[PDB]
């Protein structure tokens, strides 16, 4: 008898956990230092295609994925600077490249520390000396990342950075919402629409960027699960996005520092002053309620 198998690929993967909240989380650094998946007390509070996240060409679809320097898409992919022209894929490129672990502690929190530092393939898109650390921290029942965005080069760099959490969610007619805004985008079409404190999160594709926000946070709650997910963040996120389709089991509650085309209109866009850097953090609660 002549038998063939194969085990597939597997990437360096890093297991966070705090075993008194019963709190477990999987970040996979070399990946766009993604954090894939999240348990608090064995329920999956994140989505993940694992199926999907096997072959590394496919765009990663669940977890937590990095937009920088740029959240979207651009016109024709491309923006000028300084006369030359660059070109961009849609939400940049942190999410395509590996990250290096440059720390770790383990007393006030489970808490990881990667670095993504600029490159001349980069720089052959985005011409700034770029070098961003985020500190992955988890306790109780919440994951916080701090982000420390830095220009190391010569001239001010602007700049997008985004977070796409990709949030479980099986029943969404019961989804409450509470979004901090009073108009959206659909980005599909490109017309708004007024937000009177609900939607159908049960259609067939919903692409919404709030980009006029009064708080600095957001928040569902679902009752078939019984609990609440909520989003906070620095002032550094000006827009709220929101991405769900019929079938997959997701919701996100997207923190972007800008819209779309950002780094071409000026729209919310932010800059880092050479030889300088500046900060920022998002943070994720989960409650039984």
């Amino acid at each position: 008898m002549y038998n063939i198998s194969f085990t597939p690929d597997r990437p360096l993967t890093y297991h966070l956990e705090d075993d008194q909240s019963l709190a477990r989380l999987s970040l996979v650094p070399g990946r766009g230092g993604l954090v894939t998946e999240w348990t608090v007390q064995g329920q999956p509070i994140l989505y993940f295609d694992r199926e999907r996240f096997q072959d590394p060409s496919l765009s990663v679809r669940g977890g937590i994925p990095i937009l920088f320097p740029i959240c979207g898409n651009l016109p024709q992919d491309q923006f000028n600077h300084a006369g030359k022209s660059y070109r961009l894929k849609q939400h940049g490129f942190a999410r395509d490249l590996p990250w290096e672990v440059i720390g770790q502690q383990t007393q006030d929190n489970a808490r990881l520390d990667l670095r993504l530092s600029h490159n001349d393939a980069t720089l052959e898109a985005f011409p700034f000396a770029f070098e961003l650390v985020f500190s992955y921290q988890l306790q109780g029942h919440s994951l916080r990342i701090e982000q420390r965005i830095a220009n190391l080069g010569d001239q001010r760099m602007p700049f997008s950075l985004g977070f796409h959490p990709y949030f479980f969610c099986r029943e969404k007619l019961g989804i409450t919402l509470a979004i901090p805004a009073n108009d959206y985008l659909d980005q599909k079409t490109g017309d708004c629409h007024g937000y009177d404190g609900q939607l159908n999160l049960t259609s067939p594709e919903l692409d919404l960027a709030f980009t006029q926000i009064s708080q600095p946070r957001a928040h569902f709650i679902d009752p078939d699960r019984n609990l609440k997910i909520e989003v906070s963040f620095s002032e550094l996120y000006q827009t709220l996005v929101l991405w769900t389709v019929a079938g997959k089991d997701y919701l996100c509650l997207e923190p972007w520092s800008g819209p779309r085309n950002a780094l071409n209109s000026g729209e919310q866009l932010a800059w880092v002053e050479p030889y300088s850097s500046r900060s920022a953090w998002v943070n994720f609660q989960v409650s039984t309620e």
